């Protein structure tokens, strides 16, 4: 059950700016239950692509997270970018409208005018956000284990208890995140999941925006991301060593995998 696009990765492809497919977007013109929302999409990826909902944290929008939607795109994926209905939602209600935005691109995959029309699998979605649209996704992912794939940036919660958590889950820390210090949410998180393939990855130095839009290791984080998500959200076995490997950077200054095989 793989659903494999594009030509077969290399680190150089991964690390580059764009993936192999051409991108466009647009602006959701009536979000149905969050703020508002961009649609990242490719248009020729050879088949249908899984979907991705972006969150940002506390007091964010759209620009700190935006970049995952061209590069992600670009790889073989429909990528929405949320803001909230406030930008002061809590990790809960950021959930529910993260949950809303990939339910509107299910809707607008049916709908014949729409830019994305048919271009979706709504059976196969992922869920990304940071701090506390990271919480937002854990919380996605523990109340909708159907999700293929999760993986989150310098996350935070008012609870770092994720046991129940099945889906394959990456986290990405920022080692100097004052914000939501490693060592007391993003590294908790990923200890208390136990029955999942699941990665951490804390950045090198890392403030708490460590993997925002504009960052200096957007070559290594994102090929991370995006070999993750095309490892569990397309069954692509190509994928398993980038996505499952320690990577071995001075780039990083801790690395846990667990149930990531290959």
């Amino acid at each position: 059950g793989s659903h494999m696009r594009g030509p077969n990765p290399t680190a150089a492809s991964l690390e580059a700016s764009a993936g192999p497919f051409t991108v466009r977007s647009f602006t959701v013109s009536r979000p149905s239950g969050y703020g508002a929302g961009t649609v990242y999409y490719p248009t020729n990826a050879g088949g249908t692509v899984g979907a991705i909902a972006i969150v940002p944290g506390y007091t964010a929008r759209q620009s700190s997270i935006k970049w995952w939607g061209p590069r992600l795109a670009s790889h073989g994926f429909v990528v929405i970018t949320i803001d909230t209905n406030s930008t002061l939602d809590q990790p809960e209600s950021r959930s529910s409208q993260q949950m809303a935005a990939l339910r509107q691109v299910a809707s607008l995959n049916g709908t014949s005018s729409s830019p994305i029309y048919g271009k979706v699998d709504t059976a196969r979605m992922g869920v990304m956000g940071w701090s506390m649209g990271g919480g937002g996704s854990l919380i996605s992912a523990a109340n909708n284990p159907s999700l293929k794939a999760a993986a989150v940036q310098a996350p935070w919660h008012s609870s770092t208890n994720f046991s129940s958590v099945t889906v394959p889950t990456l986290i990405f820390a920022c080692e100097n995140d004052s914000i939501a210090p490693v060592n007391s949410s993003a590294l908790p998180i990923y200890d208390s999941m136990s029955r999942n393939a699941k990665q951490f990855l804390e950045i090198c130095g890392g403030s708490h925006s460590c993997a925002n839009t504009g960052n200096s290791d957007q070559a290594l984080i994102g090929k991370k991301g995006v070999a993750w998500m095309k490892r569990f959200m397309d069954n692509d076995t190509r994928y398993s060593t980038f996505a499952c490997e320690n990577p071995n950077s001075t780039r990083v200054c801790d690395f846990r995998t667990a149930n990531c095989s290959l």
